[PDB]
Formats: C-alpha cells, structure tokens, sequence
C-alpha cells in the first residue's frame, strides 16, 4: 500500500517501488499548521541512480539519501528539480554537498533564483518551448507548457512505462486546486493535452503529491483545473 501523510513523520522518508528499477520517495512537510505529502522518483541507470525532485526541504532530503543507501545502495549521481518550488528544490544544497550533479531548467534556474529558493547547479538545454523533449540517461524530461507553474517538467522512464507528472497532475483525491499562485490556468489543460499526446502509452502516472494511478489522472486534473477557473 502507498504510503500516506498520516504514516510518516516530518523528517522520515519512504520509498516505493512502481517497476523495475523505478521508485518513488515520499515525504511529509509542515506548512501554515497543516502537513502535506510529496512525491519524487528515482530511477536506476546502470550501477547509479537518477533523482528526480528533492524531498523538500534540507532534513527530509538527508534522510531521503540515507534511505536509499539502506534500500537500494547505489550513489545517487545526478538529481533533476521538475519546477522551481521548494518541495522540488529544497535540500538542493545538501545533494550537491553529497556529490550529485543537479540539474533543472534555464527557466527553473531563474525562478528560482527570484524565488530566493536554492538553485541546482546544471542546465537543461532544449526544453524552452512547449513540446520539447529531450534525453537524459534513463528517462525523457518533457516541457508540456505551462501548467502548475510556467517551467513544470514532466519525466518518463520509457523502460518501464513510468510518466511522472509533478505538481501539473493531481492525484484523483485531490478534489480541489490548491496552491496555484504561480500557475498558468488558461494554458493548463492544453498542456495536459500535450502530456496525453505524447505518452498515450504510459502504464504508470505519479503525480507530484499523493496516489500514482493511470492516465486517467490527466483527465481529472483538467476538471478539478476548469472548476477552480470557474471560481
Ligand atoms: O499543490 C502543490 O503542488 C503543493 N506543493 C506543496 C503544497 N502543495 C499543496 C498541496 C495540497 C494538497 C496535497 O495533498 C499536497 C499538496
Ligand atoms: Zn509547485
Ligand atoms: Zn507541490
Ligand atoms: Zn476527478
């Protein structure tokens, strides 16, 4: 069973495994009296790992290191923030301290940087425009457009079938949108469209926080971002 807020302390990380060499890490933080869950990946490749996201904030992402040396015991090599909020970013410093290579987009790069939130080290090229993709070892970072927020990224492991979304999908539990201070509503469901086009063929969809499902989570993430259009 996929683990939920209620199940992990602020400060523990867990893991669960989707596929063959691909899991997901989880992780609990605190904010304005209310604590919230949150997702990233991790996908091997080779005799290293890839990391996509932080696990918000400097102590989860300790922790989240120390539980994959328990748990998988390969180096985590290079990690990707999918946008520049800090549950993607925070504990960027404590990666590149351990020796990962991070990474994230020119567009992330400068967002964060006016944010105030920490900068990986590395830029994406290739992705500025709505549709791109490019390679990155084990996966395919994709830039759907706008969406959640005006850099999002979404990651597929084409090996296993596995999409990664982020925040611009929700999972099905999630009735209501949530935080949207940085998003782009009227481009939004044209960027799942693009997300759907481009890898009808996912078997797995992990959305930035809560229960992976399928692809029918793209559908329910455009009705839950038309309702709060039309607040
Ligand atoms: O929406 C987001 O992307 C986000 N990042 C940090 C906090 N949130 C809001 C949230 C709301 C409900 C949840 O189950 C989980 C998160
Ligand atoms: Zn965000
Ligand atoms: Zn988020
Ligand atoms: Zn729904």
């Amino acid at each position: 069973e996929y683990p939920t807020v209620s199940e992990i302390p602020v400060g523990e990380v867990r893991l669960y495994q989707i596929a063959d060499g691909v899991w997901s890490h989880i992780a609990t933080q605190s904010f304005d009296g209310a604590v919230y869950p949150s997702n990233g990946l991790i996908v091997r490749d080779g005799d290293e790992l890839l990391l996509i996201d932080t696990a918000w904030g400097a102590k989860n992402t300790a922790a989240l290191l120390a539980e994959i040396e328990k748990q998988i015991g390969l180096p985590v090599t290079r990690a990707v923030s999918t946008h520049f909020h800090d549950d993607r970013v925070g504990g960027v410093d404590v990666l590149r301290a351990a020796g990962v290579a991070t990474y994230a987009s020119p567009s992330t790069r400068r967002l964060a940087e006016v944010e105030g939130n920490e900068i990986p080290t590395h830029s994406l090229e290739g992705l500025s425009s709505s549709g791109d993709a490019v390679r990155f070892g084990p996966v395919e970072l994709f830039y759907p457009g706008a969406a959640h927020s005006t850099d999002n990224l979404v990651v597929y492991v084409p090996s296993a079938s596995v999409l990664y979304g982020g925040c611009a999908i929700y999972e099905l539990s999630r009735t209501s949108a949530g935080n949207v201070a940085d998003a782009d509503l009227a481009e939004w469901p044209t960027s799942i469209e693009r997300i759907q086009q481009h890898y009808p063929e996912a078997q797995f969809v992990i959305p930035g926080h809560g229960l992976p499902g399928g692809l029918d989570l793209l559908k329910h993430t455009t009705n839950v971002v038309k309702a709060h259009t039309n607040r």
